[PDB]
């Protein structure tokens, strides 16, 4: 019946009459990073709380120099080349995760959620999201921006807070200054239900009544991203522009004949 | 003077001091795929329907073994990279195209058209178009999807749902997840009509009304490629938390 | 606590207990055209002059060939980008903008502005613009055009010519046929003015006269872009079809009020 797909098998589907079908799944499970999180967290649990939140806050800095070569840290090594990641492989999506869930885990401790959220105040994407920090859900909420969905969706009880910050970053995607270029924002929230399907994710009253309080949230927040703010501290100089790019006649008092 | 543009030509353009200009190169549609259609379809139509359909939905993953080696299938060979094309070598966007017009031939025989119908509901293309697989012009449509617009063209009666198709694709590339970068929306709806204004094609009452039965078709589709299949499971849930943000 | 962020500090914030934090506070961010031009642009000075005005008028082309693979030249090789490029590393867009930045630069020798003006008037972009070219701001202008102006706008005494022209682009956007949806020229002057920001540029009140100049050329030039030829034969009925996916056609005013 169906067979592999091989250089041979594709000259046997061009220049024979027989009925040829591929195999087309080639795996035996999609990657999941539930699984992966319980198996790889308690190797990050040795961290600082401090230190969490600088890996958090210094991310794309960070990111480089872990890019820059094979990264090891203690028994664990994040591999430069990005082709063929193994389920038990970690890359830095993965790392950043696990810090994330894990700073999530600890805002269960009144001592720790009072050490993040005077912390993460000052973190760049809290700021340009104009995010108010008082309860614990914004607290949450604040760890989350910048994180990957699609892989924290999949970790149980982070359904709701997941696809409701990427309905949000869908809707306001240019108000939060993300560039559509850079981030598909509906790709994203796509992947994250896909995630929820999987493990047969209901959305009863409860959940709704989560995501709602994560929701109210976010919509009291005040986006500012660094583009508008460039503009604002510009604007009186630059509007002197905008009008004399308004209405202008051509060739005006030509006197020709 | 001025010389061809090349690889080698490019780099002596960025690395040597002396004035170096390119010839002009307008698009004189060369190459007329109706001509190379004409005299290796038959050749195709050994193939199976199944083996076909087989082809077109593993496109991307056929294309990539193909091209990592001189390619020979029967007495024609797909040679790599040779960057200067005959009107009669082979190409993969050239045998794509072949199995594309041979499968839409198939559509007016009953048994096949059936057969297409229930093997097509299944690609990847046509779930992200969200395309209702109903009648034989939505069937054609299907075997369209991802096929070389502008090289279609060309082939008799294939016109107006190559150009309604490309139309389609440049107004609604968006919700079809086409990357700009990856894809000239625009620029390939300009090669159909380049092609078609070529061989003296006329848009009577007769091909704008079969064209509208096509884009009648697309209209009633719902493209979600971006989107997951898990998407409009939630989709109610879902909207109710885009109003809070609206 | 604080440290200087480095690769030692990252394993230490990883597999340690202590906490850490990186006070490094550089505030760098996005990659920094005016450093990557000063390395450079010396490497693209021994280019012809004519040769930088056939790489501006044969750009996609150049552009596409460019993409098919690693490319190399001297030194310097274009890597075919599979997932992020590196701060000295040389993209294509980085290669145009040190060929258009090399060009404004001989508008101050009068034989090579007058070649470069007699040259660049057959430019498809020039044409499209409706730009004059009668002296060296204008022919500065020309040679902008197409370029990518976040980048070139890092360069010293590139501010000014960079803003103006992403400001004009914004408010003619419908008449240089710019597509909204595959060009935020909101979010395009966005990034210039934070490039600028990064930078202590204040624009003042010799900046903003040499600005008004840049945009008295730009006020008097007439925008009209072709379009294909083959396009316009079938327009009448292609647009039908367009308006069937829900694309409805501008109405052509008189303005004879």
């Amino acid at each position: 019946s169906k067979v592999k797909l091989t250089k041979e098998n594709i000259v046997a589907l061009l220049t024979q009459g027989k009925d040829l079908e591929f195999e087309e799944n080639q795996n035996l499970v999609a990657f999941n990073f539930k699984t992966f999180c319980l198996e790889n967290l308690d190797q990050i649990k040795k961290m600082s709380i401090i230190s969490c939140l600088t890996f958090l806050k210094n991310r794309q800095s960070i990111m480089k120099v872990i890019k820059q070569s094979d990264f090891t840290f203690g028994k664990i090594t994040i591999k430069k080349t990005s082709d063929r990641i193994g389920a038990t492989d970690m890359t830095f999506r993965r790392l950043d995760s696990l810090i994330r869930v894990r700073l999530v885990e600890e805002t269960g401790n009144s001592e720790n959620l009072n050490t993040i959220k005077s912390k993460i105040a000052s973190h760049p994407l809290i700021q340009a999201y104009g995010l108010p920090l008082d309860d614990a859900k914004s607290v949450r909420l604040a760890i989350m921006l910048g994180g990957s969905l699609p892989l924290i969706a999949s970790v149980d009880s982070f359904e709701m807070i997941s696809v409701v910050l990427a309905i949000y970053q869908d809707a306001k995607y240019k108000d939060l200054g993300i560039d559509p270029k850079k981030y598909d924002t509906k790709e994203a929230l796509g992947k994250v239900c896909t995630v929820l399907k999987s493990k047969a994710f209901e959305m009863n009253e409860d959940q709704v009544k989560k995501g709602k309080e994560y929701a109210a949230i976010l919509s009291s927040s005040n986006p500012n991203a660094k583009g508008s703010v460039a503009m604002e501290h510009y604007s009186e100089t630059l509007n002197k522009f905008y009008e004399m790019f308004g209405v202008k006649k051509q060739a005006k008092l030509a006197e020709l004949a």
